[PDB]
């Protein structure tokens, strides 16, 4: 489907609504967004360790919407009784509900389509847009994957109620409400977001990402590499959001977006190929990420001389 993509689950399922119903700003303050986060302690209990938020809903982009647009995302937990008739006055209103469901439930990405037919179902939380309630069937949409599908009553309820990886899904869904819009320049946007990049030297954090991949040499559980190609998809998304908002907004960018963009693609596919290829190459893998974070660092402080 020809969704909007954000950079993770939450901002795809954000922009889509946003897109869908001509709510402002939104979508401008998550394709401008600029960002990388590592903990290392979620490293090594093999949760989602790195790339552009922790999720599942990006707490930073949430103080952007409300700084920016003053726009806030407003959590309704629901329980069995009443999720599903709250729903259908969602979906009489307004035609769409985005809802936290366990992504064990969904089939949205095909894994074959990259040679990987060992396939292994998680109980991960993950954003989608329902569309449609009718007796024993949904149909939502997975923005992020830009995957739909027609759900049965019964899988719906046990993907909103699942405990999961990250704890209990309760019916979750997400309304975005403002008090009062503000416009933001998507200039204003860039501007604060590499501003904080430096300043909370989030470059560094992709260093530490480097030195953690050198150590894991001797380490035969490879899972970490797999966990880590999925995060880092959300660092691609953001290098090619900002190639589409320079083209959109004919915008003065360091010659070099393009390389950094096909940098992290590389350093997905050699994550990708260490967990399924059985190579010992960490080091490789270290030093290109320890090189893309140098290149990071001088990219964002030449956007700031240049924007």
């Amino acid at each position: 489907l020809d969704t909007f993509q954000g950079y993770n689950a939450y901002s795809s399922a954000l922009g889509e609504y946003a897109k869908q119903k001509n709510i402002d700003q939104v979508e401008n303050i998550i394709l401008s967004q600029w960002s990388f986060f590592f903990d290392e302690e979620q490293f090594y209990k093999n949760q989602w360790y790195t790339g552009a938020a922790d999720g599942p809903v990006d707490v930073v982009l949430n103080e952007d919407l409300r700084n920016f647009a003053n726009i806030e995302v407003l959590e309704h937990i629901s329980s069995e009784s009443q999720a599903i008739d709250e729903g259908r006055k969602v979906l009489e209103k307004h035609g769409l509900q985005i809802v936290l469901m366990d992504f064990y439930y969904m089939n949205s990405f095909n894994w074959k389509s990259l040679s990987r037919f060992n396939v292994t179902r998680e109980h991960d939380p993950h954003f989608a847009v329902l569309t449609q309630i009718n007796e024993n069937s949904v149909h939502i949409i997975d923005p992020y994957y830009h995957h739909e599908e027609n759900m049965s009553m019964e899988d719906f309820i046990k993907s909103r109620n699942s405990m999961t990886k990250q704890g209990k899904i309760s019916f979750n869904s997400y309304e975005i409400f403002s008090n009062g819009t503000k416009k933001s320049n998507i200039k204003e946007l860039l501007y604060y977001r590499f501003n904080r990049y430096l300043q909370e030297k989030m470059f560094g954090k992709i260093t530490q990402f480097g030195q953690v991949v050198k150590k894991q040499l001797d380490n035969k559980d490879r899972k970490w590499a797999f966990t880590g190609y999925n995060c880092l998809n959300s660092v691609v998304y953001q290098h090619q959001n900002l190639i589409n908002l320079q083209k959109k907004f004919s915008l003065e960018m360091p010659p070099n977006l393009q390389e950094l963009l096909d940098n992290w693609a590389l350093i997905r596919k050699k994550l990708f190929e260490y967990y399924s290829r059985g190579s010992y190459n960490t080091e490789e893998i270290s030093n290109l990420i320890c090189k893309v974070a140098s290149s990071e660092e001088q990219f964002a402080q030449e956007v700031l001389k240049v924007l």
